[PDB]
């Protein structure tokens, strides 16, 4: 106690996946003996096992408001074009978001809080796939089938040769979102939240 | 009737664990034919691809369905995944018997690779996936089972986990294709399978 025991994190499928490598040895240094429990899903679930306790930290993007669960802000992640590297656009230096409404951009199905961020980011010609994550959107435009949008910390956590997927900027202004760690206020380990979000932050 | 799109599905445990290979390879040999591409459980793959929104599917054995070819592509064995601090560490391979115990994490019971780790065997965090569990492993919550293809697809820093293989015999899963028997793209069909197979071959450091 209060160090000592298994940590119980959930986080959204746009952000664990790109998040916990890092975040996992920054924690390490502070907090040798705590082990996450890890949990990946859509807001509203995470936000419900919060409320019951199943989960006692969830990683989310703003907004979010929940009775008795305290929520800090964490930092700002902009957004970022993922296209094949035979695509015209690589001739640009930066991607004018009104140029994404187009089939050719893939986005993830209902559910997912980015694929509405994506959208307000944007000016209805797209092409959504269901079931998708966004390492299998980044396969598919690898593949040359179309391109997409990422957040930042997603757009080199790949294992492609160079050559295959190039990334652009938007152009401004840069579109982003916010990321923010959520917690019940009558949590009685309040210092491995702080520890988590501290380490977070170091990233 | 290689310039057109094909789309192909492929089992959780397989897919983020084949794409990075099989992508560029398919470029290679056949510059004209993106992948639309889906992740799910084998019956949802299966019947994907007999609905037609599917053209094949990558899964593992066994598998057999009327009017649905199948062609086993390789052998995959399994692989012991651990923190670096664990004791397993002294090690050079693990008993399968020592998966014994609580440490064990497991996917969810739609998962057939977790069927095959349990036949392999004499916990259960649900909804999981295999990364998700690296992570766990990886903060020291426990011990977990790997194919091979993914025990090198990660982003960790050298020094954080660890991979033993199994004591002989080695656990294995076959890896295999599947497509509807009347299928109009035969070659494309052979392509991926060939490009797969390439993809099982681990290049050397």
């Amino acid at each position: 106690a209060q160090l000592a025991a298994p940590l119980k994190v959930g986080a959204i499928y746009t952000i664990g996946p790109y998040l916990f490598p890092h975040l996992i040895p920054q924690l390490h240094r502070v907090a040798p003996q705590m082990p996450l429990y890890i949990e990946e899903n859509f807001t509203h679930i995470l936000r419900d096992k919060l409320r019951t306790g199943e989960l006692d930290a969830i990683i989310i993007a703003l907004p979010f408001q929940e009775a008795d669960v305290l929520t800090k802000p964490l930092f700002d992640e902009p957004f970022y074009v993922l296209m094949p590297a035979d695509h015209p656009w690589t001739a640009k230096a930066s991607i004018d978001s009104e140029l994404l409404n187009d089939k050719s951009l893939l986005l993830l199905g209902e559910g997912h809080c980015f694929r509405d961020q994506v959208l307000e980011a944007c000016p209805n010609k797209h092409t959504t796939v269901e079931s998708s994550s966004l390492e299998t959107i980044r396969h598919m435009v690898a593949s040359g089938l179309g391109v997409s949008v990422l957040p930042f910390s997603a757009v080199d956590s790949h294992h492609y040769a160079p050559g295959v997927i190039e990334v652009r900027p938007f152009s401004a202004p840069v579109p982003f979102r916010t990321v923010a760690i959520a917690w019940r206020a009558s949590f009685p380990r309040p210092r491995a939240i702080e520890v988590l979000a501290d380490s977070i932050r170091l990233c």
